[PDB]
């Protein structure tokens, strides 16, 4: 059946805009995860959760008669599609359950461990999330086997569909670098969003960099690929060997025994992949990587035998039983339990990438200090696991349960509790007013108040107005947030600040994050004044100002916009077209299509464009809050074409003279080509519709100025 | 960016059932069109519409002045997507204005017709949609000409996003037939469900089958595609001629100049495409189909030259300027006005197809008819148009507006109107409590009532359970409703009514309709019941019971369901499988995932199989409204596997012993294979989940039974 994609298979997609829409989600309208979660037994949970380990299934039986192993890696491998640089990916949709990543090659005979874990998800119902299981799971298998761990918040929904995420553009799993879809280019350099080597592996390759068995190189996209997760040096070496402490890699016979991934496999597998024809083709005769690798003499129990073996033998390079690049111990004993047969034991292996830790030289001081010092190494590794499963769920107001730590963790980007009465009704119409007449512009207001609120990212639930962060570094640097005018709007804000909390009793005080959301809706009251409108725009405060001290520059640097179709902003020249990077931006934001629409076109008329540029200005009346953008854009009475300078900017004159009437770039005219864009933007032009875009603008900037008040929730 | 339709390209779709939702929707969730299009001065928008005709834009200069053909060319091709078979495309989503339809070949310079009513559609904004402008202004563009016609009715809400049609599987535009993905099988056989010859033409090619200009073999096509239209010979005769009475076709020169269709074009066309190279590229110049015929001497003004010059030449095959195949008069004068140049005249023409009036038989006799009758001629056409128009607006309840015509047709499927006070809560409760002492069965009840409203399709608004025509021919005796039981059923109903009815005063009564729907729900209730559970299912009266004379067989045989996944029926052996045709229902009942996968699980439990089937009975408990078919379907000691005889059936056994538990057809068994509805079924499959499972079978149940409810809009 053809479809639109496949005629036109670059016109851009809107359908990312509205997914999970209540229509395909089974709870109704009005469920609310997080009281159903406080209301769960967690301890019950724990319980049945620890029981699992040792009730082994007979269709896959559990190594050592333990499935801890395996539940630790199926919880790493949830919070490992993370990317710092979108913040897609991890652990806190569920999202292991669906496609692709259901079938992704390395998450092979996963599908085994969450079957496992049906009965008990069965048992609790809506009181436990999947995403929330995955991740307790991961944690009850490592206490189960001697771990004490830093914490677990719940919190997590569960989602019903699969999110729009680019993993790359290879068509073949597994392919090698330099294919005609090449992630790399240059000298190794991944290619921005992604963060792992080859499509459909979590990080790295296990046998080296493309299956070449260096250890060396393997290290640098190791090191490479962590920080594109968020992950230092000492977290990653913590990671690898803490997760290496425990179980085994499965690699009994050849590859081609094993069939159909999941999404591929027959309706009578009932939602399982990867059957193999080898053997029993489980257990004793599991393949999953293809490697045959065991760490530990005791690899249900925490020890400290990875770095034991790590720099007590030598490695020799084999292959094992399905052809997979490994190493084994040099003149070693039979010392490793095999996972069935009490009567055979093993000599100590290790992968490619387990060898890193040792030949890296910055890694083999840290697991040198990690050998010598277990301690630290337990530390680390509960530290590190604790911010790889929690990483991507946002501020800690979003932390449900018993089980979440006191300690608070710069990572988490944290707010400081506010300890104050806050500002009422008549305050915020004061403080509107003191700013109105401070000669504060709309642009700059409405600007200031975007630069500070639109970092927020529904990915990762990090960025927003609360903390004013813009104010600090690296935000106040920003080219996007046009440090120089920024610094003047930041200097009479904080003096209106000063003169009115110094003229307040009781502890009553407005923090700068409240006021510069505050100032921002003056500006859009006075805009909507200036088109001759009454409009009272909403605001609510209990935003606290955060320090420099709890704000990591290089965390931050990721959300840095580096395209903001909203301020007709583009840092540089980018092989995706403007207009997918607004739409990009616009899922980010949580917008849907009518909201990316309305917002826009009234950004453009109150002056929030970088630079004051001119492109897409199409009104008159710049400052006053008109729908004058959408009935410009769509008058016939204009005609466009690119500049000879410049193919992305356009120029619009009338048709009879000739005469130059407008300039706009690609974010702008996508309005009036697309057609499903020109669809919406033809409600707001229309003679009817100027109090509908009023409403619906106030709406929609209301919505963007609180994303980040999960406080509010 | 690679996607998961990439990677699984026959997975099956479920973003087809959540189009349409309150995310892509620019108007309030509280907008009602009807309430809007009542209130607008149609008087006023028809007297824009009647100037328009005669007011030319530069940039698309009108043929003789007049815009009038060009306009009706756009409300027919609105119109002209319709198929009979699954009720889809048609005018009454306003369609042409998304892709694909914006962009097929058929379609070109449509785009330029659209944009013209830009400033009326502007004018009066959400009050009159695209949907209805565009059959309006058709209208507008016949009465302006001196065409009266038959009447009109507003109500066709605007959509926001493409429908999901199947339109073929050729990836090349017109591709001719006999090609890897033809549409075309056996001796000129098209595949249902589509409707055209084509991919990307309405009905036929002009020049003929496969571009051979024969009008003989050419008419085979044009009754083959019209009557999968819902139109018979005498309507096609009289709308072929009847359109052809006016304006022209263009193709001044080589197709070669035509740029690319609005979807591919640059962003600066703002949504406009086919810009022409040739010549001024437009007015006298253009360019669209190819083909160069104007038919008649006065292609402004309604005429019976059409028949005077079809009958009154012969006619020699000859060549377009762009090399198209068409037709002119063997020795004419040049009668024919030219379009812009008041100096030049031409030969009459004609296209292969209109030949096809003349040249088969039975066209021939009906041209003739209408040559020697032109009233006949100017009637029929005048009904055809109307039909053509609103084939696919559903229930007379829906029409809206002053020129909504009082004739009946039986083409609407009426339904009499209710003349007589309807039954009351307590009266309700009285009948249902008559139909469980009667002894009908659970199953019996929920068979029947799903039997009868199930036949709705949202596509064309056809079907559903008002007018009880369950009970007549041709519904009575399609196999999947099981013709015996279904009458023993209806003669125990029916003696309820007689009695019900017959103890009444104050000419209260109750129709069969609505007995059926409220019969349906006390099974419902006693099911419930038979589960431990008091629930009372909503009803709302108001059904009436329509006659076998106010009943088109024959138009009715394209509503047997010969694929009712929700029945677990197949009438026959299909290349589709069962799974995508279970989708393409619940698309048509307009059910999400959510609603498919409850009601699906709940009839099955119900005893709504056809034949009593045992495929899919997941319970030891049929007849009471549990969540066994969850609960075991979701159970892991079971194992599944084809059986010997038939690939499609599955039996499920004791993982441990062997034991055969139940079996299953793919329609069942993908709630326990594709992720996304097995996370579904995992919700009421779930120990919490049996108030939530009652309560929202239910609440679909009622959805169903209210579908062509339309008096209670
Ligand atoms: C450079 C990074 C890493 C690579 C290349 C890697 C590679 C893999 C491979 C190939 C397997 C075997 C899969 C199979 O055949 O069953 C595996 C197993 C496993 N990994 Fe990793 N890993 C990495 C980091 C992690 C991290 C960070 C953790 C957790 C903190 C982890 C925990 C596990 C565990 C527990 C197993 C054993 C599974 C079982 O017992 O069934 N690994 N690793
Ligand atoms: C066998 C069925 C039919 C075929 C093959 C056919 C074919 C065409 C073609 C090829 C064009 C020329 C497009 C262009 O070059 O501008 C056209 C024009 C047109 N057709 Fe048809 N047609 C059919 C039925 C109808 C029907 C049912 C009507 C309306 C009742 C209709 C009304 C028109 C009008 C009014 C024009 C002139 C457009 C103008 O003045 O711009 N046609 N036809
Ligand atoms: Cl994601
Ligand atoms: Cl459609
Ligand atoms: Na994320
Ligand atoms: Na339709």
């Amino acid at each position: 059946g053809t479809s639109n994609r496949d005629w036109w298979p670059n016109q851009l997609d809107l359908s990312i805009l509205h997914r999970h829409s209540s229509l395909s989600d089974p709870m109704g309208k009005d469920f609310n995860y997080a009281q159903a979660f406080e209301k769960l037994d967690l301890a019950a949970v724990k319980r049945d959760l620890h029981a699992l380990m040792t009730t082994s299934q007979d269709w896959w039986p559990a190594d050592f008669g333990h499935y801890g192993g395996l539940f630790i890696r199926m919880a790493w491998h949830s919070a490992g599609t993370y990317r710092t640089a979108d913040g897609r990916g991890g652990a806190g949709e569920g999202q292991q359950r669906f496609a692709p990543l259901n079938s992704w090659p390395a998450n092979a005979n996963l599908d085994k461990a969450r079957r496992l874990l049906w009965p008990i998800k069965q048992k609790y119902g809506r009181a436990i999330s999947w995403a929330d299981l995955l991740i307790l799971t991961g944690n009850v298998a490592l206490e189960s086997m001697g771990f004490k761990t830093f914490g677990f918040a719940g919190g997590r929904a569960d989602t019903w569909e699969p999110e729009d995420v680019y993993w790359g553009s290879e068509k073949i799993w597994l392919e090698l670098s330099g294919g005609p879809n090449s992630r790399y280019s240059g000298d190794r350099q991944l290619e921005n969003p992604l963060a792992a080597v080859e499509m459909g592996l979590i990080y790295v390759d296990p046998e080296g960099p493309d299956g070449n068995p260096d250890p060396v190189a393997a290290a640098r996209d190791i090191r490479d690929t962590f920080a594109r997760m968020a992950m230092n040096d000492e977290e990653t070496v913590a990671l690898i060997a803490g997760g290496h402490t425990f179980g085994k890699t499965h690699g009994a016979g050849p590859a081609s025994n094993v069939g159909a991934e999941p999404e591929a496999a027959g309706i009578e597998a009932q939602g399982l992949g990867w059957k193999s024809a080898y053997r029993t083709g489980k257990g004793a005769d599991a393949i999953t990587s293809g490697l045959e690798v065991t760490w530990t003499t005791t690899p249900t129990q925490w020890s400290h035998n990875f770095f034991e073996n790590l720099f007590g033998y030598e490695w020799e390079l084999t292959k094992s039983p399905a052809g997979a690049h490994q190493w084994v111990a040099k003149g070693a004993d039979a010392v490793i339990p095999d996972a069935f047969d009490p009567s055979k034991k093993h000599r100590p292996t290790m992968l490619t990438t387990d060898l890193s830790l040792r030949f890296d030289p910055a890694y083999e001081k840290i697991s040198r200090r990690f050998h010598e010092n277990p301690e630290q190494f337990a530390d680390a590794f509960a530290r590190a696991w604790f911010k790889l499963t929690h990483r991507d769920m946002g501020p800690r107001a979003r932390y449900l349960g018993p089980e979440v730590p006191a300690e608070v963790l710069l990572w988490q980007d944290p707010i400081p509790a506010v300890d104050h009465p806050l500002i009422d009704a008549a305050d915020a119409a004061e403080l509107k007013a003191k700013v109105l007449a401070s000669g504060l512009t709309v642009s700059q207001l409405v600007s200031t108040a975007w630069a500070a609120a639109s970092t927020f990212r529904g990915s990762d639930k990090r960025g927003g107005a609360n903390g004013a962060r813009i104010r600090l570094a690296p935000q106040k640097d920003w080219e996007a947030n046009q440090p120089e005018q920024l610094a003047a709007v930041l200097e009479t804000l904080e003096a209106i600040r000063t003169a009115f909390n110094g003229a307040q009793r009781g502890g009553k005080q407005v923090s700068l994050a409240d006021l510069i959301v505050l100032a921002g809706c003056a500006g859009v009251e006075q805009a909507a004044k200036n088109a001759g409108h009454a409009v009272t725009v909403p605001f609510a405060p209990g935003r606290a100002d955060a320090s420099q001290e709890q704000t990591d520059v290089e965390s931050m640097a990721v959300l840095e916009p580096v395209a903001d179709g909203f301020r007709n902003y583009l840092k540089g020249k980018y092989r995706v077209p403007a207009e997918v990077l607004l739409v990009d931006k616009a899922q980010l934001l949580t917008l849907s299509a009518p909201e990316m629409t309305v917002l826009l076109g009234g950004l453009r008329v109150l002056g929030a464009n970088v630079g004051q540029s001119r492109h897409g200005v199409f009104t008159a009346r710049e400052q006053a809050l008109t729908n004058d953008f959408f009935v410009n854009l769509l008058d016939m009475g204009t005609e466009w074409k690119p500049t000879a300078a410049d193919a992305d900017v356009f120029e619009g004159r009338d048709r009879a003279t000739g005469e130059l009437k407008w300039t706009g770039t690609r974010v702008d005219l996508v309005f009036g080509s697309h057609s499903q864009l020109r669809a919406l933007a033809e409600v707001y032009g229309s003679a009817d519709a100027q109090e509908k875009f009023v409403r619906d603008f106030v709406a929609v900037w209301n919505k963007v100025m609180n994303l980040d008040r999960f406080d509010l929730a």
